[PDB]
């Protein structure tokens, strides 16, 4: 059976952790994957989730299976964080969320649902985008098409071109948007542009799939959901795949959510029973620890208040590092003006480096970036800021 | 998009938990799903996993992502438990295991792999079998076909007929077998019959998929793996989907394993890089808590010794209840001889009840069984043994 099976290409993001850990040169710098690090270069588990894990250890009685859709308290808090305290989707029983194994689990379950229960042929994804989008939809059966986004010269969102390529997206097609913190560019639309986009979507009949992985890392939790909320107010149907791996630092417990909205409660519930049938034939029900922890923190005032400060601290450290990277690049030789990275939101930096410059930085200096030029800013500390800036100058 | 989507049929096993929890009659009896209960009717979290969770709380530093395949120590212990201390597959670097979200996650990842990377068209499943088998393979793309198993009159495995229906399974087809504790019959082959089956498989060129959910609940951990070990010794290629939800009482943390074996290390590794590519486009990597706990218990001598006693206690309670169910059924009116259930291994009892008798028991008396006649013996305690036996007699 297995004789002619060729090896698969390494994952562009995930494959770097392999090489990084096989390196054995003492001064290497990882900069690759979107995991946060502190001034010390470590990824600590948050104080607020430790407090919650202690609680759960003292307070659980059973490990018996969860429902297909997971914990109810989890699903209701997720809806509030995304849609608003007193929203109409919530009050009209127009939304249902299932707890998933991470945001990728949420994206596959949506893909599986639409493939089986809809007439969707195409999903539209931005150029550039998270590399694994194309792979989750292709395994479900769906064609991936691209819409222009970001012009490289002026380091801006090229709005007129995003309109003009989406003009050939048919009524019925899926269109993925990033809620906030575009991966990999870090360039999101203004609220005025999101308005212009909510409009058009309704004029043309596209189904919006919103992807959230970084809510809280751009301006704040509420401020970052205003593009999704501008769309909710105009739409009858929407699906959103959400993740809590980044803003809760719960990367390996696999906590996310796939939330479905339709016109009324009867229609969302008919649809949701199909979504649960797709879940049952993949894993059977969701992992409990991670989501049990989110709900506990979100349900307690003391623990919620501590969490939001911990996340405010991470957003601010990343901002300090963004400017330091730019000031240092200029002090050490940079032949280009890299001011434009101060204008991007999130963990990343679409630096502009060519694939050969990225390949060299790795080979000769051991600093690890993705071959697109994306570098994780939250990987940078005061102590490794001069080494890696020097290393870039040499390769320019 | 969602307007004409009909509702899905309720899950035959999972849908009973809904009805049971909506019932509000004080004396109901659940008996449906394969979750163990103690003399008190509760499902406690094991002492040995509590000790391990305490340890992990004290001793973790980070929640940063795991590898696509999960924890190495987890995968190596899983291989020993299944194949043997000093086995040749282990020594010849012929097996690779990935950590999955439960045994169902393990079955889907195998289905996905074979669909994408092989020429498999058919999977052969026993009649009867776990109801959700057909659903995981159909979502992957594969046809499910059935082989005879178990004759209802003599309450035995009908070996000659299992041979004769499998005679039309072609070279290249998958054939699922249950390692031990057949769900739902509780009837496994003798070691002599497993030998006869290992033989034939090699003569005909079928790829064996072994499913394990109950290792340890039939005779003991080592004794229950001897059919799989009889097959390993003859085969070049095998895949096994394993679960730790039942024998570790870790039902909602979602811990399993999908282990691939091929002829040599180069071939297993080429094949395994494809299996990891299917994992990346489903969830991205596995949930850590559950598997971190299995590995900790399996790695410590004190905690391992406590675990094996906890599992010996569960196997024995289920055995006490099997006999009590039979002695009581006869004392209260049973018009049939139900001795045959003392001859079955595992949590269950394929009682023989008709779907209308099962539907009545529920409606009128509130005892919940699956519509096939399967009842969970581990749900029975000394205190609810007389109520439910009476309730069956009334319906006979
Ligand atoms: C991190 C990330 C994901 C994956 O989320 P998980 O919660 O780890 O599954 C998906 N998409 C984007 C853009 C991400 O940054
Ligand atoms: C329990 C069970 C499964 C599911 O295992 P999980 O580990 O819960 O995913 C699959 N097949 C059979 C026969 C089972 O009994």
């Amino acid at each position: 059976m297995f004789e002619n099976i060729t090896a698969a290409p390494a994952d562009p993001i995930l494959g770097l952790a392999d090489l990084f850990r096989a390196d054995e040169r003492p001064g290497k710098i990882n900069l690759g994957i979107g995991v946060y690090k502190d001034e010390t270069g470590k990824t600590p588990v948050l104080t607020s989730v430790k407090k919650a894990e202690q609680y759960l250890l003292e307070n659980e009685t059973t490990k018996n299976y969860l429902g297909i859709d997971g914990i109810p308290e989890f699903g209701r808090c997720t809806q509030e964080l995304l849609f608003g305290k007193g929203s109409a989707l919530i009050n009209d029983k127009r939304a249902r969320t299932a707890q998933t194994p991470g945001g990728t689990g949420a994206l596959r379950v949506a893909a599986d649902f639409l493939a089986k229960n809809t007439s969707v042929k195409r999903v539209w994804v931005s150029n550039p985008s998270w590399p694994n989008h194309k792979s989750v939809f292709n395994s479900a059966g769906l064609e991936v098409r691209e819409y222009a986004y970001y012009d490289a010269e002026n380091h801006t969102l090229d709005f007129d071109a995003l309109i003009n390529s989406l003009n050939e997206a048919q009524a019925g097609d899926v269109v993925l948007f990033h809620g906030c913190c575009h991966n990999p560019t870090g360039i999101d639309p203004t609220l005025e542009q999101w308005q212009t986009l909510a409009q058009l979507s309704v004029e043309k009949g596209w189904l919006p799939l919103f992807a959230f992985a970084y809510q809280g890392f751009a301006r704040g939790l509420e401020e970052d959901a205003e593009g999704l909320r501008a769309f909710a107010a105009m739409h009858k149907e929407l699906i959103v795949a959400s993740s809590y791996s980044k803003n809760f630092g719960l990367y390996n417990e696999r906590v996310g959510a796939c939330t479905l909205v339709a016109a009324d409660s009867e229609t969302v519930d008919r649809a949701f029973s199909q979504m649960k049938a797709a879940i049952r034939a993949n894993y059977s029900n969701p992992p409990a620890h991670g989501a049990s922890v989110v709900a506990t923190i979100l349900s307690n005032d003391a623990l919620r208040a501590i969490w939001e400060q911990e996340l405010t601290d991470m957003r601010q450290r990343i901002q300090r590092m963004r400017q330091l990277f730019v000031n240092t690049l200029q002090e050490k030789g940079a032949n280009r003006d890299f001011s434009f990275i101060i204008k991007q939101n999130g963990m990343f930096s679409f630096s502009g480096l060519t694939k050969e410059q990225v390949l060299r930085l790795r080979e000769e200096f051991g600093v690890y970036a993705v071959a697109s030029g994306r570098v994780n800013v939250a990987g940078m500390t005061p102590d490794n800021m001069a080494p890696l800036c020097e290393a870039i100058v040499a390769v320019l």
